Parts: structure tokens; C-alpha cells; sequence
């Protein structure tokens, strides 16, 4: 039976997209370039990192990925700019049924399992004002991996003590939903983009930098098992859970 | 001392926008979009299904990347015709550079180190006339990962018995050119899109999607050591060896 509802945090708690307003501030007509590279690099890194052996925590990550991106744009900004601007993914805004969400799940145990670093992970729940809808938020960083290497996922049962077929993992993230179906979770994808609605976007004439994004990151990884469940909203979680055992 | 030159295939030795003319049939008006994404996803998911522990050959991500790909667009092309169109990976276009500098590189070792299936490679060299210039065309699948793992470069010493400080290794791909620093060759990158153009390019007003492939694709990555040398094309290599020992 489902005794865990283990969430994905990046993308699928707390919108990536919300770091527009700073890194357009910063940079006045570049911010939704910014904001989709930064993250897109920010997953590369993390898979790259991870698959030579050589790790270094997310919040590592998250500023060699907006370096980088800064960097295509001729700017090089410092060590002491880059760690200032790579706080606003510690400061994500959660999606608005997040806390509802949460909150009628109560009765099962409810975690987080993200590539987040310690830290990191505890300012960006503290600031949503969801550390108490939490009976644990979990970093890949005790293991030295990144998603979706199995032993990211070994976590779960670890610190909970809940087997693989207990948990129902969450996760607007293809390769994270890869990850959790083939270490052996049940997972429910939540698809807040209808594929139909890409399909049509990317012939709508002239392809926007922000249907790029969309293109490469929100839709379910050939390569990978299919969800068991998916929903278009956090808020259809609790129902999904009720008539689901 | 170098004994031996080992080349990355594609992006590399072969021009992976050679696809533009197939692609453009699965859907006219739409192939440099396609060309695009292919590449984008079928590197994501060599480094994934690695990390995850799940590999398949590159003729599988090939083919799973492109049917994903499609799949953005709307369409559901089946295993045949997906098999069929894939192939176009096989007849990629080597740059105009390459065999000069492949000839002029002798008697040095020369070899591929590929993610390509064993097929994929053989069939790719072999269109473009050019297996009599390499001693040895590796394929990562005897390891079973992709790059940047690390046992994907150590097949080098296994086929050419030659140590990694003895040997040169090419790529125009930053996460391989990481990679080989990573292991301990000493690296050439090979680097076709000079930053100060791409950084002017991304402030001309609207972003085209060759263009954000490119702000993806075709730099130094910032987690990544840096290369030995950088030239701008194939055909500097033999110059930078002599000027180099
Ligand atoms: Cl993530
Ligand atoms: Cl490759």
C-alpha cells in the first residue's frame, strides 16, 4: 500500500520560471533567455557531474550553470555576483495548490527527494512556508550522485523506512519520472503542458526561445517507462491517492 | 609523448546537421527544428540511461531521441519508419577538413572513440571513405555507458596500448572534451562558433532556434576542465602537433 508520497522539487513544488524578474532586472531583455538556459544547463551539469564521478553539490551546479549561460551572453560576472543571483533558486515560488495540496495528504508520510543541496532545499521550502507539510526533505548529497542514478532514490527508503512499492513518487520532470519508474516506485507525472498545445506552438509560425524550453524539458523521455499516473495539477494528487489502492 | 590522435565522431569529424535534407521531408518547414532537438535529446539520453544504469546502444537513443523529437510535433511514426529515417545518422557528412587532416596526421595513430553503436560507426566511416585512415574505430558499447563516463575512455589503452598522456584527444563536444580531461588525455577542442559572435547573435533581437542549439551545444562547459589547445578546424591539428612536441 502507499504509505509515502515522495515529492519532486524543482519544476514540479516550485516554479523554475520564477527567477525571471531577477535575472531580467539583472539583465534588462535577456531574462527569459536567462531563465531558460540557466536551468536547462543546471540539469546537464547535474547528469554530467554525476556520470564522470566527479560531484559537486547543487548549489555548485546552479552557479557554474548560470556562468555559463551569463557567459553566451559575453558577461562575466564574478564569484560574489554569481553566488548573490543563485539565491533566487532559493527562493522559488511554489505552485499556488502546493500547500492545499499538502495539506489533505496528511495522513501519509510526505517528503521531498530532490538534487537540491541541504541548504538550499530548506530556504526554498522555509520561504514557500512549507517546511511544515514536510515529514522530511531529503538531498541527493548524502549519496554524491544526482538524478536519475539509482542510489538518489536508495534515499527514500533510508530515511523513511518505506519499501520502493510503498512510495508514490511526483515529478513534473521526465528523466526524474525515468528514474523513479526503473528504481521501482509508482510515480504520478504531473504534465502542466498538454502535448497538443506544444504540437500546435511549434508551428505557429516563428519558434519562440521559450517553446525551446518547452520542447526539451516537459514531456515524458522516450527512453523511459511510463508514469503510472498523470495529472495536469499538484491539486489532483489527494484525489488520485483516495481511489487509487 | 603523443603516439596517438583519438577523434570524436560526431559534431566532430562529421557534420550532425548534415540531416537537414531528411529531416526536411519528415516535415517540411520544420527540419532545422528537428535537426535540433534530435541531437539535443539523443546526447540527453546517452548521458541518462547511463546514469540510470539502463544503456542501450546509440542506434536505440538515436531512434528513441528522434521519436520523441517527432513526437513534439504531433506525429506517431512507427519502428519502421523510425529505423528508416534514423539512418540518416549513418550518412553524415564529414567536414570538408577531415581526410586532409587524417592523411597528413599519419603515421601517428589515428582512431575514433564514439558513442556510435560498432554498426552505426562502421557504416558512418565507411560512406565517407575514410577506413583506411583510422587504425582503430572504437565503440563505448564494449563498456556498455556513454561518455563522459569514465570507462569509456579507458578502451583507448585497451585498443591502442597507448597511455593517456600519450594520447591527443578531439572533439568540438565541451561534455567530451570534460570527459577526456576528466580521464587525463590531453584534449584539442575543436571550436567552429567563436563567443563573440553567438553573444552578439543572442542580443539581435529574437532568438532563433539554431541559435539556442548553439548557446547549448557549442561551448566550453563551465564545470568542465579546460582543453589543452583549442583550434578553429580539423585541418589545424597537424600543425598544432608539430608546433605541440
Ligand atoms: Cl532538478
Ligand atoms: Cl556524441
Amino acid at each position: 500500500m502507499i504509505k509515502a508520497v515522495v515529492f519532486d522539487a524543482y519544476g514540479t513544488l516550485f516554479d523554475v520560471q520564477s527567477v525571471a524578474d531577477a535575472t531580467e532586472r539583472a539583465y534588462p531583455g535577456r531574462g527569459e533567455y536567462i531563465t531558460q538556459v540557466w536551468r536547462q544547463k543546471q540539469l546537464e551539469y547535474s547528469w554530467l557531474r554525476a556520470l564522470m564521478g566527479r560531484y559537486a553539490d547543487f548549489w555548485s551546479v546552479t552557479r557554474e550553470a548560470l556562468a555559463y549561460t551569463l557567459g553566451t551572453l559575453g558577461l562575466e560576472p564574478d564569484e560574489s555576483f554569481l553566488a548573490d543571483m543563485a539565491q533566487a533558486y532559493n527562493r522559488l515560488t511554489p505552485y499556488p495548490d502546493a500547500a492545499q495540496c499538502l495539506a489533505e495528504l496528511a495522513p501519509l508520510k510526505r517528503a521531498i527527494l530532490s538534487n537540491g543541496a541541504p541548504d538550499m532545499l530548506q530556504a526554498l521550502v522555509a520561504n514557500a512556508g512549507l517546511t511544515d507539510s514536510f515529514d522530511a526533505v531529503i538531498s541527493v548529497d548524502a549519496k554524491r550522485v544526482f538524478k536519475p542514478h539509482p542510489d538518489s532514490y536508495a534515499l527514500v527508503e533510508e530515511v523513511l523506512g518505506v519499501t520502493p512499492a510503498e512510495v508514490l513518487f511526483v515529478s513534473s520532470n521526465g528523466f526524474d519520472v525515468g528514474g523513479a519508474k526503473n528504481f521501482g516506485f509508482s510515480v504520478a507525472r504531473v504534465a502542466r503542458l498538454s502535448q497538443e498545445a506544444l504540437a500546435r506552438e511549434l508551428v505557429s509560425g516563428t519558434i519562440a526561445p521559450l517553446t525551446m524550453f518547452k520542447a526539451l524539458r516537459m514531456r515524458e523521455e522516450t527512453y523511459a517507462e511510463a508514469p503510472d499516473f498523470v495529472v495536469p495539477a499538484l491539486g489532483d494528487l489527494p484525489r488520485l491517492v483516495r481511489g487509487m489502492a
